[PDB]
């Protein structure tokens, strides 16, 4: 009969596919006919199409074979079972050591006259290069206020000095400015750095650009802030093309190897040896700012769902949660407590990704003092809660907003006041600061720029402290209470909202989001009804 | 405006590339060897046969893959899916019946006393092999034994029978010559009604010039020994090479079907008036009208079947031909006439949407469809089709015919119908069966002279007040509680030949279920049997 055909004939098509379009002719088809399709749905102008879809077909093409076509996958996916397997995406968990977890203990109130400290936390600066004051804010672009935006007609206003409303990241000075204006204050132990340096012009980017912005920006940086640290991480647009983060598995040159060694050749006075070492593999580390401390820079692009390297394999990539683990019990052992931080925030992160992060940091509680995250470029955070019931908040991640304006936004930085360095010391933050600078006074001509304070936390929402039991009772409390929330909201846009009221439907996404630090499990926002 | 937005179109020149990449011919052979090392892997059966077959296989199967399954997209469709790509794949569809009110049920009246009756042989499932050899072997490593190249029993194991064998081997022609020979006894014929599967079971190697020599000698044997009688045949499911492959009208030359349409009705041409040759020529299917008040529709399955793999391109009702059957059987209720329905594959082995559309045509056309007539599953058996609405009343029977070939241990056998006459008023109904059988432990024997004896009747061997459907349905519950009775069934079933295993309880359930179900995918059918 024939029925037993099917299988093998399926097998030798996506045999002849897969060594079909590993040779290059082929892979300009593609491109080209990619390049119509995206002229058919327009949005945006025909040269964006070209360069974007030249710079995305090789790598593009090559996981696709790798993954999505190779058979089989496919016929496992047309077929199932007796011919092929499709695991793409699929389920996975990383295993906790045996070690009994402690029985949970909430950190106590500091002692009169202990220590601080201080640190600033900068995140999304997307340095433009490009930005030219005078030229169109709104115009057909994916990023506008550029060097090829044209001019803006007739009374709509060009681009203002230090950045502009509408899309648009930042000009070199305007960092200069947040760097010069640290003094008041201060004075910072610390910077921790997520990343998103290079700007949003995602389609002609270039290794060279990229390379660029890190070695520049990590010299302005360095250049202000002299012997304080700076830890940090590897934000979504520091490949190129934007999100393309291949896991160690994938070998140069398409590989991430000129990346990583770009970083650590930049970051090795801050970074010890073994963090470089760690960061030349996969682009995390670990290290130790003080005694009793540890710092883990997470690489979130292993996290992400925009990262198409992990179709190929998703699973655990670079087995990076585990070895996470091995640093937090090895925190637990020894007594020590430990800070998080990396670029895209849990929760915004695939499925099986998110589900054992939140496994990992309810284990770990007590040993987890604080976790920070940027990306989002609003002013957030992230309450998690016990694996099992769901009812009690066991941490809180901070998410800053963007010293980028990117859409619409001021340009901002935080600074945590953490419970400084000492035996005994919990870590964990005190309370945070919010630095803006209102551009609607400082592109005013002969305006003086000023970065200022914005809000603080336990001030603003009355806090008795900044726990995540606090975070939570803020959540439902705002719930309730419609003006408290619209404080939020304004702080959440770094004090320039948009225009759109944001009802009643807008605020229970937003409080929402606030409650889920698990991607999927909606039973999160079950309270808010 | 970020990437997440290219995955379609990069998607969509993906399957392009790869559409005009395996257009080409030596990436054709390239995905045949890969096949044929794959089907060694899972061996069954022998390397030869697996080179055979794929390299049969290779050409259109690509050619279909390319225009469906892999065609950007569908593939988008199904990785993406609505925003990108639409996948339509077995999608289902409607035939959407015209607006004519269907006229008050009614059952037909018991034909009155000396009433006429036409009788009609049924031959189906001839398969002849050409190169059946006795004393070959007859059970071997091969999809068909006892032909040239099975070479010789080892040891113990006898050859095969001179008049065809018990084990996976279709008919020689000179059996075939013994049961038209045969026919006398009897009795006279007013038609023929021939099913389909001419050729052989060697799928293989066949190649188009064999097929039509299969079609037109046994054609020229039928039409030899019954002489004037009209023979209306149909297409089987064994006809074109590779076995199974009828694309619709839709795909067109050299790779179509119309090699084959156009060899019948040339062989065919005395059997079958214009209009018949005409739309044979086209799909595959015609209607004629052998007595004034009735028409016969000849049916080309292959358009319903699953194992047709041009379907994937365009499952939706191929060759328009239930549109055209609703059309003729309309044009019939109108007319008052009644309507004979043939084909090879039965109703309810078919897809899922042409199944379920048949069900609804057969249930809205009751009144006017007299019978139904199947082959294929050469076994003998029937199909009950119910109401549309509660699925309480039998409102028709299909009558699935067995075998001519012996093909799966099997007696060879053909069938004779009983139907209401050629006057007015008639039913056209069937009002009984017989079954003859030629039983080869007795044929085989040196010396022996093959007869074709009577095996059973109908209503006499089931005590059936008459064939109506009411009765079909009535026997299958009865057999459902009486075991005895369904051991008759089983045994006729199999031609008077039943395997060496018992049966029993669950192969009882699984056999009545079938004889309930004649819709695809309608397991609510088989409900009462608990
Ligand atoms: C239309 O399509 C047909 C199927 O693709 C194709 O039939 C093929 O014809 C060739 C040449 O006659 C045969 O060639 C093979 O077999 C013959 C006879 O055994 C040998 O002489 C050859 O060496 C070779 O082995 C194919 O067997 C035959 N395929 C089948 C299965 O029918 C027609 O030729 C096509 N016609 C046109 C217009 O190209
Ligand atoms: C096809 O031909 C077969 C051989 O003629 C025949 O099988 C034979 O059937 C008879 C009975 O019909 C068996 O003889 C039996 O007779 C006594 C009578 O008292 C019984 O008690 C015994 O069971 C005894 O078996 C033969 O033994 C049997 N021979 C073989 C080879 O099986 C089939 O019945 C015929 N089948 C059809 C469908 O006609
Ligand atoms: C290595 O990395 C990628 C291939 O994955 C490729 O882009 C490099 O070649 C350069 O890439 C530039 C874009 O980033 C492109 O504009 C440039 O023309 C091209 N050529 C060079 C040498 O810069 C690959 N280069 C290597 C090391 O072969
Ligand atoms: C954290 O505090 C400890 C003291 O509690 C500091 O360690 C001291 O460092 C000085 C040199 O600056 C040495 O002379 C002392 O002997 C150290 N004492 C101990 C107990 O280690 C440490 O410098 C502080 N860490 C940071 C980063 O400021
Ligand atoms: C950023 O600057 C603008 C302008 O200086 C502030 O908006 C002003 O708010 C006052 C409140 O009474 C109004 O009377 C003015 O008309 C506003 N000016 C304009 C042109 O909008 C804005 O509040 C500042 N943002 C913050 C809070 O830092
Ligand atoms: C599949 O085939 C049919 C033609 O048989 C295509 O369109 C149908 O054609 C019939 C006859 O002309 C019309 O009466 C129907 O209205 C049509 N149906 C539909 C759903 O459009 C149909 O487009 C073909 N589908 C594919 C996959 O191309
Ligand atoms: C069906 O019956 C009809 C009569 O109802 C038969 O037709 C007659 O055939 C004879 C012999 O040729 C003619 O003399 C008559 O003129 C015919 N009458 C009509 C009205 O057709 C016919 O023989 C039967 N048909 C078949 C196929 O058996
Ligand atoms: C087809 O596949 C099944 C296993 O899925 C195998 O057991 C069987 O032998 C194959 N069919 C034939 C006719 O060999
Ligand atoms: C993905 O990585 C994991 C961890 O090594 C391992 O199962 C294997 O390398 C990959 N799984 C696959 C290829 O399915
Ligand atoms: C593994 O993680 C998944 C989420 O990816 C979670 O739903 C599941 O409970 C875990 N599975 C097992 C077998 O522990
Ligand atoms: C593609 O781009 C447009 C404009 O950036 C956006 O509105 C749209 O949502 C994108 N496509 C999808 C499917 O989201
Ligand atoms: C008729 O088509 C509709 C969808 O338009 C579908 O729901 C229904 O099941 C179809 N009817 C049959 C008998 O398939
Ligand atoms: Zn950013
Ligand atoms: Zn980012
Ligand atoms: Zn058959
Ligand atoms: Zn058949």
């Amino acid at each position: 009969g024939w029925g037993n055909l099917t299988c093998p004939i399926c097998k030798g098509l996506f045999t002849a596919i897969n060594l079909g379009l590993k040779k290059e002719p082929n892979v300009a088809r593609v491109g080209s006919v990619a390049i119509k399709l995206c002229n058919l749905l327009k949005i945006a102008p025909p040269a964006v199409c070209q360069s974007i879809v030249h710079l995305f077909e090789d790598d593009m093409v090559e996981v696709w074979r790798r993954s999505v076509l190779s058979p089989s996958e496919a016929c496992g996916l047309l077929l199932g079972s007796t011919c092929g397997h499709w695991d793409i995406f699929s389920s996975w968990n990383i295993s906790l050591p045996t070690v009994p977890k402690p029985p949970p203990k909430p950190p106590s109130p500091p002692a009169p006259g202990a220590p601080v400290s201080r640190i600033l936390f900068l995140t999304d600066l997307h340095w433009d290069h490009d930005y030219l004051e005078g030229t169109d804010p709104d115009c057909a672009d994916p990023l506008c206020c550029r060097r090829g935006s044209g001019l803006p007609p007739a009374s709509r206003p060009g681009a203002g000095y230090w950045g502009e409303y509408s899309k648009c990241d930042l000009p070199l000075r305007t960092l200069e400015s947040l760097l010069s204006g640290l003094g008041p204050a201060g004075p910072f132990d610390m910077v921790y750095w997520t990343g998103d340096i290079p700007a949003h012009d995602v389609w002609h980017q270039t290794r060279q650009d990229q390379l660029r912005a890190l070695t520049t920006v990590t010299a302005l940086v360095r250049k202000f802030l002299g012997p304080v640290p700076v830890y940090p991480a590897v934000g979504n647009h520091e490949s190129t093309p934007v999100n393309s983060f291949p896991p160690p598995f994938i070998e140069g040159n398409h590989s991430s190897r000129w990346l990583y060694e770009a970083m650590a050749k930049a970051w090795e006075p801050w970074l010890p040896a073994e963090a470089l070492r760690t960061l030349r593999i996969g682009g995390f580390y670990a290290l130790s700012p003080y005694p009793g401390l540890r710092l883990i820079s997470l690489n979130m692009n292993f996290c992400s769902r925009e990262n198409f390297w992990l179709l190929i394999n998703s699973t655990d990539p670079a087995g990076q949660l585990q070895w996470l683990v091995g640093e937090l019990q090895a925190a637990e052992d020894r007594g020590d407590k430990v800070h998080i931080i990396g670029h895209i925030p849990p929760g915004h992160c695939l499925k099986s990704w998110s589900w054992n992060y939140y496994r990992i940091v309810a284990r770990y509680e007590n040993t987890l003092a604080a976790q920070f995250f940027g990306h989002t470029h609003v002013d957030e955070f992230e309450v998690f809660y016990d694996e099992e019931t769901l009812s009690r908040p066991l941490a809180v991640a901070f998410l800053a907003p963007s010293a980028t304006t990117y859409i619409g936004l001021n340009p901002g930085y935080r600074v945590y006041q953490i419970d400084g360095n000492y035996s005994g010391s919990s870590h964990v933050v005190l309370d945070h600061e919010t630095y803006i600078l209102n551009l609607t006074q400082a592109n005013i001509p002969g305006a003086i720029p000023h970065w200022q304070l914005l809000y603080r936390a336990r001030e603003t929402y009355g806090l008795p402290n900044t726990l995540p039991t606090a975070w939570h009772n803020l959540v439902y409390r705002m719930r309730g209470d419609m003006q408290l929330f619209q404080t939020f909201w304004f702080l959440y846009h770094k004090g320039h909202p948009p225009s759109e009221p944001c009802g009643t439907p807008c605020r229970l996404a937003t409080l929402c989001a606030q409650l889920s630090a698990r991607a999927d499990s909606p039973a999160l926002c079950r309270h808010l009804m």
